[PDB]
């Protein structure tokens, strides 16, 4: 895995902010695209553009192709058993809402516990809150340890006989946690419960297999590994997926309207609702192309070392709280004594170095950790450790500046 | 308006198709896009694109200043009066679909009436379906005249004191038909209700003013629109939008996320939960510039000249029946006598000329048509009169041809 041919694909790397190289280290807000998928897009839209399952001519014929091998494309990426578990939804948010109102919301009675962790993104909270809010069933978290991480007996402890639902992410978007999915799905089983993973920050740099996890639902967004924005994945497994109502209704997933009611269309297509998105589902099957072509080993590999380092480099600082276990992915959740994280940001940005700050979506994390606000640099497959070394000698610099004022 | 200088805007009309030349008549599918809106979506993927609301570096206020003009060139396009009011969406069956959750499934008590029409499209119809079965509402339908009409007299006699949704289409995809909108919205006010405007078909080829219409809501497509596939527009009354709950949850449209109870942003973030669709948003800004450019006037004057240069052309010809009114859009739907249309669209695209068969995701109106199938030819902005003649003549040739079978 050579690292500047990669990054020789990126576009937007190459420049300059406020007089500086661009140092981009948000990936995990949103990544960055390389030429074969905004090329991908470009072929799309030049060339054999038109709706699909909706007219049988030649352009017609050539999206719906492109279309339906992008979703076998991704069928394989995760290992799914058949591309009717595969349903291209808006993004990581829409699948999990999809997945609390049409199963959530309709396989839960009162005295039915929904748990979920300390560390959920907004995505995979408020979808449970209104679904137990709709059911008046009981929402329940899973304690995090010290450093971060779960422990399955506290899993164990949580989830009870009375649990439907476990909802936990398969990496933690600001503690760099990598929860054990597996494990957690055995257990959830074995209380007689469905799991749900929130693979969006897992899937862009780790291999994923449904089958290996056993995982009964999967979500996943396109922009977050290299592909179009707009787009993502629900995963579920065929025989749940089955016995779901559509979240929504229109052409397409539909068989037979009459004037008052209406029968449904096979998986996947019971889930897609009007046109679909289709360049950007067909961008998001080139960017699978591209990190199968580069090895998702080779990714999560590059990823390991690049944490590492930078977790070395941060204890090389010394005023600086750094967030989350050791072992963990390309991701550095972190704050500076006496400075707060929009400060860093903004004299980080002045230095073209673009991180995150805020609460990163999980406000209920922030408050277990007892901070209001948080700074993060997050690191992708374009990402050097030149970069790194950029990062923590702008740290440097800002915290010799505001101890200097 | 210079119609080669568009033509040459678009790259994918100058191919060939079965060796033919293209004749792309499916713009009622999904338009094509010029050269503005792919390139609009390059740059953005080549040098500024990065989540939105979510970081405050330089890449990200370039990509949130794009995102939010974008909304704001919607917002005059459709001339609302707050980009409160516009919110983003997949498309027009993603906001059908959400008004029919958050309003309708939380205003409708038993005994109220929802009254659509014979000629909705599936979208603008299976979502009151499911709200109807959910509140336990009464679904009416607003009959039509022998030519595919909506007289006011109908729509009186339809819509009661007990009606609170009035759902109609701006523009028929099928019959070509073009709806007294604003007639209909003050009828519906006078008996209390809403009214719920399915503008998929009329946004791209006529001018748009919520304003002198007074729609209470009004559902638009992107893809038809020379604009990226995925994304769409919402657009309700500010009054009634702060009153309705979010279709979907996660972040971006919390304010304060507790364990159990989370509060909601202001309009219009409220209703785009995780992140949004970025370049295709500012794809859709990019095209609502290329056709102001144009000028929408122009767009519609082109379009009558084309639909009644069809209309006419098809009465030259005896065997085929034309569905729908005189005064239409620029699609034509028809059948020919003694040829099924799956068969008709076979030969035109041996031709390479691109037709829809079928029921055009509208069942209802099949059956009132007495018809099973049909055959569609739809016209835009970049389509030609020696096209039209070129069709006619491959449905004069079509005729020949199974007469001789
Ligand atoms: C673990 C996890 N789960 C869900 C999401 C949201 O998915 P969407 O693609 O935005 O719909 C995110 C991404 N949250 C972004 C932007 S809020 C971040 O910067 O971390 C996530 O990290
Ligand atoms: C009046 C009207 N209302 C809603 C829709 C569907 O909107 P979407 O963008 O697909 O979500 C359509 C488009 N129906 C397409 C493809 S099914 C046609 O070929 O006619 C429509 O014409």
């Amino acid at each position: 895995m050579n690292i500047t041919d990669i990054r020789e694909q990126f576009p937007i790397l190459h420049q300059q902010v406020n007089g500086h190289d661009l140092v981009y280290l948000d990936s995990a807000a949103t990544s960055q695209k390389p030429r074969a998928v905004i090329e991908t897009l470009d072929k799309y839209y030049n060339q054999y553009n038109s709706n699909v399952h909706r007219g049988v001519h030649t352009l017609g014929t050539r999206a719906t192709d492109g279309y339906e091998g992008a979703r076998e494309k991704v069928r394989k990426f995760i290992n799914a058993k058949s591309m009717a578990e595969i349903i291209f939804t808006k993004g990581t948010t829409t699948s999990l809402n999809m997945v609390a109102l049409s199963y959530a919301r309709a396989n839960l009675k009162p005295g039915d516990e929904v748990v979920i962790t300390y560390m959920e993104h907004h995505a995979n909270i408020i979808p449970w809150q209104q679904a137990v809010k709709a059911t008046g069933a009981t929402l329940k978290y899973i304690p995090l340890q010290e450093d971060g991480t779960i422990s399955l007996e506290d899993v164990r402890e949580t989830v009870t006989s009375n649990t439907k639902i476990v909802a936990v992410s398969h990496v933690s978007n600001v503690l760099g946690t990598v929860n054990p999915i597996k494990e957690m799905a055995k257990i959830a089983h074995d209380n007689g419960a469905v799991i749900v993973v929130d693979g969006a920050q897992s899937t862009p740099h780790m291999k994923i297999d449904v089958q290996d996890l056993d995982c009964d639902f999967f979500a996943l967004s396109s922009h977050k590994m290299c592909g179009p924005t707009g787009v993502g994945v629900l995963y579920g497994k065929k025989a749940l997926l089955e016995n779901m109502e559509p979240a929504e209704f229109g052409g397409e997933m539909i068989d037979f309207v009459g004037l008052y009611e209406s029968t449904w269309k096979e998986l996947p297509w019971k889930f897609e609702a009007g046109t679909p998105i289709i360049a950007g589902a067909i961008g998001l099957g080139a960017a699978i192309d591209f990190l199968e072509e580069i090895g998702l080993d080779e990714i999560s590999r590059h990823e390991h070392k690049l944490a590492a380092y930078a977790l070395e480099r941060f204890r090389q600082l010394d005023g600086v709280t750094v967030y989350g276990p050791e072992e963990r992915a390309g991701l550095v959740t972190f704050n500076l004594d006496d400075v707060h994280p929009h400060d860093v940001a903004t004299v980080l940005d002045a230095e073209g170095i673009a991180v995150r700050a805020g609460h990163h979506c999980a406000q209920p994390l922030m408050k277990w950790l007892d901070v209001t606000a948080t700074a993060r640099a997050s690191f992708y497959l374009y990402n050097t450790e030149e970069e790194i070394d950029k990062l923590v000698e702008a740290l440097q610099k800002t915290k010799e500046y505001f101890t200097n004022v």
